[PDB]
């Protein structure tokens, strides 16, 4: 099955930033033809820790910018919603509607996403056990979703720290396609360690998943969000090549569900 | 005055609310040194299963809660799940409650603060005590004046919550602190631990306790394993006041 | 039942230090006649993080110093053992033999302590669940122990942090008398916060336990071990008075096992 | 060379050790790029229950292990529990193993280091990765030259262990790192997770893997639910080498 690579800048800082990243993602999609690329960027960071942190330029601006990316590069699009009313307008451009980790149990949000007919990707809450994602998928199927993904992004481990329990990959695979979030899984909540992004992503593909999620920015140090975890854009190609190589050699050993 | 927030988990029917409201009204008359607030959710918007009880809708719920306030003169509190619900709920709710999973949703907090009502935020199971400072800052920025933070346990491995009582004195630095005695006891919960931990909370020091109570928990449509039998509420409240009276002498300053 | 207060300097820095603390504990035992005091101090810190940290002056010196405390003040004694061979000589002076938290599963150490005929107090390992202490007590009874205590001292919560799950008190009470370690439960492993010692001890007595364990030193800042958690000796009396008051008012509500 | 430490959890009988030793000897001949070390405990000194299998004693165990080394020419490793056992065990053990619960017992570490043998310390379930630096310092101070640190999971709530793979690159700063594939999967363990996590370990990068294996795990007197069937060992080793060959290109420097 075609491996999925979901990547893009954390927040839609500007349509210009999006087009710059989209250009590189498009180039990579032409090289790695065995990969299905999906361009990601949030029109709103609705859960920042501080009221003073950057959120975005609004849903309208964001959807317009994402539509530009899709129009100019022919790339699939994904973005997250925060309240039910956003599902409809976002579905006009998003191929995959993303459900934030803190909101993975909000029934109406999941239902709003599911009735759009678009694929839905739920980030597993830091509080949720792997086996409890079964009910999340059930809610989506109930709501009409036919293409469902579950994303591993770490679990609360003491205060201001997340651990990745890789046993979650084969467990969640029982009911949905599984994505590994390589950048948020190493973040330190309300404190991330970029030095662990690559080794953990190698672990994810060796264990076996259906795709990886990576936030990338031309200059992470200047990012308006997740400046400590976003991967420099120039490093994306090398990481993807490594992903595919490890996936290939490990693939014959992936257990059947 | 010490705050006691209590009532059935979900608004199973205004009838149920009236029966519980009657008992809470009685206790309110018996314990004048306590500020009672009637609580019940018009919607369980985050159930694990799609086939579980959610409720009868916001309108029916606000109506039922309105009936309790008018018939008993009790303050009211219920939780909201999306920003648009703040305004209509604020018509009856003296305290707007923010769900634990939603304690970081900026718009929900601002929407509640904008109503002019008091706001009680359930501390997320993923949040560290010191990180609630930013939560309070959002509400203040939103115009909130009366702010509460509720301790309801922290993720401890899978399907288990632990109460780190160090959080009480830490959160008290920036807001009044309430201890949720019913949801905090989640085991892979267990009613036998409710009273013991409530005693711990008041010995440590808090500004109030939150307790879900139902006439027949066994028949509750939500949190049946943790809702306190109505008949046991008076005894626990009296125990709370006695321990607090003695322990309060040792509560650390700010 | 007579409440137990186990207190003393963490390590036997000197026989002089022991006599100074013992003098104060003796004075308090004369005031709080409803309390059973047990003087504690380790002849060896056999598990320090660093090879360069203070350990002690040897078993011989330690037992001799403890015997002096008992002889001069008529106080019961408790100290911990680290290897089986130490049980016999330590039992010559110790009324209660303490089993370190990391060693709560070492069968031979528990058995060595149990056959001495002395009471045995096992510190619950930071890795052990409350319900799994049942087998620890079973091992001791099997080995001949007739007076057994289990001490709550925190549980691993992420890295370098311990949390106290107070549900452990009523759970462990099912099979042994329960002691709350007020000073080690707030320590930050390999990093304690002294500001939380008092509030958590208030919690322990409100929930209900059979005693409390508190390391105390005339000048904690100069202690050779646990300098960040040992309680100043001058504060001991006030803390004990508070303990008894809260215990009394909460006592009628203690659940039956 | 990549290290593979394997054998039955407990020395149920020298017969069992010979049967496993024969297979490990064969694999040793098949995979020349791998350094094999036969492992088995002469005593399970930390069983939860007093009524569980411990073993046949140190003398019988050292004798049985001696037989494996002499009949197959394989290196040996076993764990010690008290300081006095180091000397007699060092007569046969090329690597002295320190139990996880005992990784902070200074005298045990020094006793092992004093034998002149290599020392492998199982990282306590309570220890943070960075805190193993002090463990290595004790062994060096004790004269140890060849030192290993083994990842075997970390306490995650109750009756559950999680493997934080960030520990591999962190511990590598001060010692060779081994991944314990069998004990690391403790669930409220589960054999279905052994292979998946072993693959993760080699993709991340380690210096060896530790695997308990038994001809008939179902009949094992210890770790029956987690011991790898002997017949599956070859396949896993080959998988390990293939993934390592490809992934090693990306292992971070020191
Ligand atoms: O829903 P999630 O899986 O967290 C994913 N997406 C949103 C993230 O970009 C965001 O929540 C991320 O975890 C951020 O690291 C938190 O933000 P802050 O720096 O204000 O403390
Ligand atoms: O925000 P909170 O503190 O959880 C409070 N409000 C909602 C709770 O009453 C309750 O529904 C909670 O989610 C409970 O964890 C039990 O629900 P479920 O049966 O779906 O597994
Ligand atoms: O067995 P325990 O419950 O830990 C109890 N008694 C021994 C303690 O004094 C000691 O282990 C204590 O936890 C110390 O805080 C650890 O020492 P270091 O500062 O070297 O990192
Ligand atoms: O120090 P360690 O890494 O645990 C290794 N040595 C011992 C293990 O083989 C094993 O006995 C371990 O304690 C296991 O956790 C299972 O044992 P039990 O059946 O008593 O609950």
């Amino acid at each position: 099955e075609k491996f999925l690579v979901i990547a893009g800048p954390c927040a839609i800082e500007s349509e210009e930033l999006l087009l710059k990243v989209g250009e590189e993602i498009k180039r990579l999609s032409e090289k790695f033809k065995e990969v299905e690329f999906v361009f990601k960027s949030s029109f709103d960071k609705a859960n920042r820790s501080s009221i003073h942190s950057f959120r975005g330029h609004g849903l309208e601006y964001g959807v317009k910018a994402l539509r530009k990316v899709k129009e100019e590069f022919g790339l699939k699009i994904t973005t997250d919603i925060h309240e039910s009313w956003q599902a409809e307008p976002v579905a006009e451009v998003a191929d995959i509607i993303q459900i934030p980790a803190f909101l993975c149990r909000q029934t109406d949000l999941l239902l709003a996403a599911a009735k759009t007919g678009r694929a839905v990707n739920v980030k597993k809450g830091q509080f949720l056990a792997p086996w409890d994602t079964k009910n999340v998928v059930e809610k989506l199927k109930f709501g009409g979703a036919k293409e469902i993904y579950l994303t591993e992004r770490g679990t609360t481990f003491g205060y201001n720290n997340l651990v990745v329990d890789f046993r979650s990959l084969p467990i969640m695979k029982q009911w949905a396609k599984v994505i590994y979030d390589a950048t948020h899984s190493v973040q330190l909540p309300g404190g991330g360690m970029r030095e662990f992004i690559f080794p953990l992503i190698r672990a994810a593909v060796a264990v076996g998943c259906d795709g990886v999620f990576m936030e990338t920015h031309p200059e992470p140090e200047k990012a308006l969000s997740d400046a400590s975890t976003q991967l420099p854009l120039s490093q994306l190609e090398g990481i993807i090549e490594a992903i595919l190589e490890i996936r290939e050699v490990a693939s014959k050993y992936y257990e059947t569900i």
